Parts: structure tokens; sequence; C-alpha cells
């Protein structure tokens, strides 16, 4: 139930709530982990986003660490489109690249996607969502089959989600 | 139909794509238009479609753009504004929505385009029907493509327009 959820976070009240509203449209639609990052208007300050999810912590705290923001092939995704980019070995070209992507696989960051985020008033983000599959061909069939509701989902969590973090 | 939209040479070509993707899917009468970043200069923005280019000329002269409250919307959200009754509120909007009307476009909606370099758009479909119940209907029935198809749109647009 999309807009009912986008209706729940608007609703809500303080980011423990929000987030756990947003987690579970996406666990609900057969998603696993999450990660909703938003930057205002004019930042690059990636290390002091606004994240929401369930990604592990110390993954996380490593990709802050490691200054992966700057090798993360979705994040210069995001600088460029409004389309999702799918999590496929192909994004990853550079050798550091090819580091990241062991690193985020061993954090069970396999399949999936990232829905860039650009809101109205300038607003730079992400919704990745990443999927749990015993192959790429039946993790891409799954992602086929919601992505209209997941397109839609991006967006209002993208409205909702800007008014909180600013 | 996003590669048809790259594939895609020239403005021509690009309008009559998008035109039949919203009259495939259902619409009647579409509006792309699109600013570069920190452009407030609606009366010379890119424009592509189909609505009446006597409507288009009129919006124009009358500085419409102050007034539409689909405008408005876009500089403030990503989501839909359907077009009911209810949006145009003040004296201006009364009677932008009489004219807008007489240019046949009762029924629809504007999604709002915010784009990776700033740009700042709406894709704006027509919808004939018998009434606005039968409308809405239909728009809720194809919602989840229109909001595929005004991102993809936007992504080819971009880089048509800039
Ligand atoms: C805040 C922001 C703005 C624009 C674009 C991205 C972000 C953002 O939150 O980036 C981040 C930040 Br900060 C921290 C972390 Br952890 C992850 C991301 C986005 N990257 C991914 O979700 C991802 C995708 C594929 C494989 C591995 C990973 Cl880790
Ligand atoms: C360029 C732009 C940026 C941001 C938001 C909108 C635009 C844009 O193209 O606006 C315009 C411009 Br210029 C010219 C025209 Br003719 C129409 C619009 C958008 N408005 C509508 O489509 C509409 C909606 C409901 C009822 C009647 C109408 Cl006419």
């Amino acid at each position: 139930a999309l807009v009912d959820g986008f209706l729940e976070l608007e609703r809500s009240s303080g980011k423990l709530e929000w987030s756990a509203i947003l987690q579970k449209m996406a666990s609900d639609l057969g998603f696993s982990k999450i990660l909703f990052g938003l930057l205002p208007k004019d930042s690059q300050d990636y290390e002091n986003a606004f994240i929401v999810g369930n990604y592990p912590a110390a993954w996380r705290e490593h990709y802050d660490r490691a200054g992966y923001a700057r090798v993360d092939p979705t994040v210069s995704h995001c600088t460029q489109s409004v389309l999702p980019i799918f999590w496929e070995p192909s994004i990853y070209q550079t050798r550091k690249q090819h580091e990241f992507f062991e690193e985020a696989s061993a954090a069970g960051l396999v399949y999936g996607l990232t829905m860039p985020l650009h809101g109205a008033r300038g607003e730079l983000g992400a919704l990745s969502l990443s999927v749990e599959a015993e192959n790429r061909a039946e993790a891409n069939r799954f992602m086929e089959s919601v992505l209209p509701t997941l397109w839609m989902l991006k967006d209002y969590a993208l409205q909702s989600g800007a008014g909180l973090a600013f």
C-alpha cells in the first residue's frame, strides 16, 4: 500500500519512526536492505549526509572512513542522471571501484539498484535497495516486477524525506 | 521507448515519439517544458508537444507562468498535481482555469521535472473523458507507467534541450 505508506511517513514524528516506515515499505516490496541518503542544495559533504536505513553500521562507518563517496560509481551516476543504476560488476571499472565492490559485497550489497534523488529545492540523494537472490537473472526478474512501484516510492520518499532532513 | 527517445535526431522526431507514447498510453495532448539551472525565464522555456499553438501563444502573452498553480507546485514538489478545480484558488487562477479549459485542458495532470544538473520542468498530460471521475480513474490506472515515463523524458529531453 504505497500511498498509505506515504501518508504514514507524513504523519510520523522524528527520524526513527520515519526510517521504520520506509524500511517496512521496502521489505514488504521484497527488498532486503535500504539506504536513503540526502544532501542539501550545493553540498558535497557526503560524510555528513542525512542517512536513513538498515545498511550494516560497520559498513556505513567503513564507507565514511575510506571516503568511498568519491569512488562509488552510484554516487557519480546520481550527479548526472535521474534514472536508476543497477548494481552490476560492469559499473565497477577503476581499480579502487573493484576494491569497493569486494568490500560492499562482503557487507551483503551484491544485487540491487540505486534511484537518484533530485529534490525541488536542489536536494541531492539516493535511494539504494539490495535484493537477496541466487543469481543475477532472478534478481533482475524481481527488480523488473516491482520497478514501477519503486519508481513512485523513490519520489514519495524524497518529498517526505526532504522535509525531515531539512 | 526511451531508446527511441535517445535514438532520435532533432526536436521534431523527439516530439513525435513522445506524443505517440502519450497517445498510446491514452492521453490526448502533452506538454514537456524545461528550463536550465537558476532560470525563471518561462517565456523562453524549451517546450515540446501538441498543445494548441494559439493556447501556447496566449499563455506567453498573459504571462500565465506567474499564476499557473502547477508551476508553483513544480517549484516545491516532485509529486504529480492532478488538475482538480481545487488547485485554482485565486481570481487570476479561476480565469486561467476558464481559458485553459477552452483550450481542451480540462482533465489531466502535471509531473514536475527536476533534473540532475538543476533543470526545472513539467510534463503535463491532458485526458479526454466524459467526466472528471472517469478521467481520474484512467490516470490512476496508468500512473506507474507515467511516473517512469516522466523521468525518461527528463533525462533524454535535458540532453536535447541543453
Ligand atoms: C547522500 C547522497 C547523495 C547522492 C548520492 C548518494 C548519496 C549517498 O547517500 O551515498 C552513500 C553514502 Br554517503 C553512504 C553509503 Br554506506 C552508501 C551510499 C550510496 N551507495 C550505495 O548505496 C551502494 C550502491 C551499490 C553498491 C554499494 C553501495 Cl554502498
Ligand atoms: C518550463 C517549466 C518549468 C517548470 C514548470 C512548468 C514549466 C512549463 O513549461 O510551464 C508551462 C509553459 Br512555460 C507554457 C504552457 Br502553455 C504550459 C505550462 C505548464 N502548465 C500546464 O501544462 C497546465 C496545467 C494545468 C492547466 C493548464 C495548463 Cl496550460
